[PDB]
C-alpha cells in the first residue's frame, strides 16, 4: 500500500483490558483494513508473586504482567502510543515479533522517563506472537521482570482447521507465563529492594543459572485461580492463547485436550490435533481451542510438574454444566477392598 | 452412548505385561467397541536405578517403572481396577491423559492404603498419552517417584501415514523415561532412606533445581542394554512408543531414523518424517515407526547427550541379517602408522 | 543398484569452505546420483571463546567449530575421508545422523591420531542432519568440545513450500550453536588446562549440572557479530541452517520470521510457515528461509534470551536496502513535551 492509500483508511481507538481478558474484537473482520489504536503506558511497579511476599520489581506495560493482549486482523496496521511515565527510572522499548523491521520497533521506541513515541506496523503475517521490551545491553534484564505480552493477528476470515472449516470460539483467555529469577539471602529467604537497578547484579546471577525460581501465570503464584479462575461451560468452545517470551513451557489443560493446538502460535501452519500437551518454545505464543464436555474445575499447567507444582505454573479453569457419564464415569467409589 | 448401550457391550479382559513390552493387541480392531478391562496394583518398594546400587523408594503401578502400557481402540471403553494395598502408605490415584473430566480420572481414584476404585472412561482420541498419579499437594513427588506410565489408543483401522495409506507395525516396544532426584550427602553420596516419608523434604529441594541426578529409560541407568536389549531383524517394522510424565525428551536411534513419527503422540496429527531426533514435551508420550535396514548394535537415546551416557538415558537394539553396503560402507578402514602422543 | 552401476557413478571432489559459510553447490541436482568426496582433518587447539580469555581444548572438524557444512543430493553418496594427524591426542570418528548404519558411521571411523579412513553412505532421506564425533564412552565429551557439524541432502529438484511451489533461495549461512561447560575454581575464575585430558572429571562435573557456561555460534561470543554479521539485502532469499548436537535452542530473527521453517529439518515434512521462534532440539538441524523485507541490522538468537544476551547465543545480520514504510514506521519518534 502507497502512503495515500494507508492515509484513506479508517482509524479505530481500542480499550485494552488486563490479562487475562481479551478486549473486545470480531472474530471475523468487519470492514477493509484499519488502523487499529492502542496506547499502553509502562509501570515500574512492585509485584507480589507468592504467598510469603517475595517481590519482583515488575516493568509493567499497562501495569500488569503479562502486558494486555492487541487483537488485530491480517493486513490492519497495529498503530501504538507507548508512554514512558517521568515517574519511572529505566528506558524501555517494544519489539513485536509480529512486526517487520527495525527490531521489531525496538529500535525506532527507545523511550526515556517523560517520553512518549508512537510506531505503526502492518500485522502482515496471522498467529498469536510475543512483544517484549528489548533495550539494547539490558534485553533479558527487562523480560524477565514482566516486560513483556502478546498480540494476536487474526485472519481476516476468522480460524479455520487445516482442512478450512470454521473455528469459533465463544471465550478468549490469555496466559502469559513468566519466569522469575528472585535472589535470595545466605539463609535462603528471597531479598527485597527499593529500585528496580539496586537488584540488577543479584539477579544477573540468578539468570545465568537458567533455573528460575518461580515460573508463574498473570505474575503470581495461584493468580488464575479463585477471584482469576477462568469460566466457561460444556459445549462451550474456548481459545486459550499463551505466551512465554524468554523460556520453553508445555501447556496441558488436566482433565481435557486441545482439540486444535497452533502449537506455534501461527494460522497459517494447520494446527496439530487432540493433543494432550503441547510446546511452546521460549520466545513465542501459541494457542489452543477446546469444547468443554464435562464440567468441574480443571487445572490448566505447565507440565513440568515441578514447575507447575513447587513453582507456581498452574492455573484453574471453572466449567459449569452437566456430568457425562458416557465419557467418564466411577464404576466403583474409593471402597476397603 | 446410553447407560443401556453402554452395558451391552462386550467385555475383554487383558493380562497386562512389564515394559519395554506391550500386551498381545491387534491393530485393527477386531469387530465393534468393548469395555477393555485392566487391573494394576500399585507397589510403593525400593528400587535400585544404577549398577552403584542408589536406591529410590519408587511409587509403582503394577510394580514397575514406568507402569505398563494399556492399550485399546478409538471408542471403546477403559475400565481399570485400581489397588492401594493395605501395605502402601500413601494415597494415591490415576490421571489418565487420554480421559475426559475430573482432572483424567484423578479427581474420582482418590484411594488410601486398603482401597480400591473402578475408573471407566470412553477412549475418544486416538493417540499414544501419558497416565500418572496426581494426589493434589503431591503431585510431582509422586510422578518423579516412577508413578507414570502411557496408554495407545489406537485407531480402529489401525496406523496409517499421512497420505492415508496403512503402517502396520511387526514390534512394539515402549519406552518409559524418568527423571529420578535422589538427595545427596555433605561428600556427593547419594542417600538412602528407611520410608518414601523420610526422603521428602530432601527430595524435593533436589527437584526444585529442575536438574535430575537420573534420566533413565524402564527405571534404572542400563536397563535396557545386555539381555535386555530390545532386538528386531533387518526389513521389521518397529513402533516406539516414548513417554515423559514430567520432562522433556529428544529420542533419536543412533545409526536410524525415525521413519515416520506422532511427535505429539496424535494419529489424527499426520506423522513427521524422516526425522533424525524427536521432541517429546514433558508430560505426553510419542511414537516412532521405522523399519530397520543395517544388521548390528544400535544406542536408541535421549540425544541431550549428558542425559544419555552420563545421566542414564540410553538403550540398545541388537538388530540380525545382513550388511548393506550399498546403504553405507567402509571404503578405507582406519589404518595409518602408529604413532606417540 | 548393481555393483557395477556403484563403482561406474561419477566421483566429485569438493572443497570446503568455513561456518558460516557454504561450499557452492546447486539447488536443483546437475546430472545422476554421484559420489560426493569430501575430505577433513581434525584439529585439537586451544580456542579463547569470551572477552575474558576463558579457554576451551576444542576438537574441531576440519579446525572449525562448528565443522563445515557439507552439501549433496538425495540418493548421492557422501564418501569422507576423515584424517586424525598425528600431531593430535585422541581418538575420533564420525557419526553422520543422515547415514544408516554402525551408529551413524562411528563404528567405521575410529581414527587414533597418525589414522585415516574413508568412509560412504547413501544420502537416502532429505533434511539438514547433524554429525559429530562419538568415541564410545567419551561422547557428550567430544560432542561438547565442539566436535559437531551438519550436512544438507537437498531433494533432487530443490527445495518446494507446502503446496509444491518451488523454494529458491539466493545465499545460504550454517550457524552451528555449542553448549560449553568450562570448569570454574572456587572464585568463579575459569580454569585453563594443559592437556585436553587434564579437564576431562572436572569438566563431566560442569556437564552433569545440565547449564552450559557458554552458548555461542560459531564457536565463541560474538563470532557472527559486528564486523563479523551475515548480510543479505532487501528483497534476498535467505536459508539460515542451524544445527544444536546436544542441547535444545529456538532460534529467532529479531526484527524478522522464518517465512518457511523446516523445524524438523526434514524437507519432506512440510514446513512451518510465518514463524517467530522455531525449536530445534539437541541432536539435530533445522533450516529456515526468509526474504527480507527491511534494511538495517538484525539480530538471530536463541530466544532464551538470557542464553542470548548473557551466555553469548546471538549473531548480527547487516542489510541493505530501502525502508518500507507501510511495513513499518514512527509515526512520532521518541520525545518529551518539545520537538
Ligand atoms: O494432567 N496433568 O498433570
Ligand atoms: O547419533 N546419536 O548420537
Ligand atoms: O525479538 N527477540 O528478542
Ligand atoms: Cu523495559
Ligand atoms: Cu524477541
Ligand atoms: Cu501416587
Ligand atoms: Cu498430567
Ligand atoms: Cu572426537
Ligand atoms: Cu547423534
Amino acid at each position: 500500500a502507497t502512503a495515500a492509500e494507508i492515509a484513506a483508511l479508517p482509524r479505530q481507538k481500542v480499550e485494552l483490558v488486563d490479562p487475562p481478558f481479551v478486549h473486545a474484537h470480531s472474530q471475523v473482520a468487519e470492514g477493509g483494513p484499519k488502523v487499529v489504536e492502542f496506547t499502553m503506558v509502562i509501570e515500574e511497579k512492585k509485584i507480589v508473586i507468592d504467598d510469603a511476599g517475595t517481590e519482583v520489581h515488575a516493568m509493567a506495560f499497562n501495569g500488569t504482567v503479562p502486558g494486555p493482549l492487541m487483537v488485530v486482523h491480517q493486513d490492519d496496521y497495529l498503530e501504538l502510543t507507548l508512554i514512558n511515565p517521568e515517574t519511572n527510572t529505566l528506558m524501555h522499548n517494544i519489539d513485536f515479533h509480529a512486526a517487520t523491521g527495525a527490531l521489531g520497533g525496538g529500535g525506532l521506541t527507545e523511550i526515556n522517563p517523560g517520553e512518549k513515541t508512537i510506531l505503526r506496523f502492518k500485522a502482515t503475517k496471522p498467529g498469536v506472537f510475543v512483544y517484549h521490551c528489548a533495550p539494547p545491553g539490558m534485553v533479558p534484564w527487562h523480560v524477565v521482570s514482566g516486560m513483556n505480552g502478546a498480540i494476536m493477528v487474526l485472519p481476516r476470515e476468522g480460524l479455520h482447521d487445516g482442512k478450512g472449516k470454521a473455528l469459533t470460539y465463544d471465550k478468549i483467555y490469555y496466559v502469559g507465563e513468566q519466569d522469575f529469577y528472585v535472589p535470595r539471602d545466605e539463609n535462603g529467604k528471597y531479598k527485597k529492594y527499593e529500585a528496580p537497578g539496586d537488584a540488577y547484579e543479584d539477579t544477573v546471577k540468578v539468570m545465568r543459572t537458567l533455573t528460575p525460581t518461580h515460573v508463574v501465570f498473570n505474575g503470581a503464584v495461584g493468580a488464575l485461580t479463585g477471584d482469576k479462575a477462568m469460566t466457561a461451560a460444556v459445549g462451550e468452545k474456548v481459545l486459550i492463547v499463551h505466551s512465554q517470551a524468554n523460556r520453553d513451557t508445555r501447556p496441558h489443560l488436566i482433565g481435557g485436550h486441545g482439540d486444535y493446538v497452533w502449537a506455534t502460535g501461527k494460522f497459517n501452519t494447520p494446527p496439530d490435533v487432540d493433543q494432550e500437551t503441547w510446546f511452546i518454545p521460549g520466545g513465542a505464543a501459541g494457542a489452543a481451542f477446546y469444547t468443554f464436555q464435562q464440567p468441574g474445575i480443571y487445572a490448566y499447567v505447565n507440565h513440568n510438574l515441578i514447575e507447575a507444582f513447587e513453582l507456581g505454573a498452574a492455573a484453574h479453569f471453572k466449567v459449569t454444566g452437566e456430568w457425562n457419564d458416557d465419557l467418564m464415569t466411577s464404576v466403583l467409589a474409593p471402597s476397603g477392598t
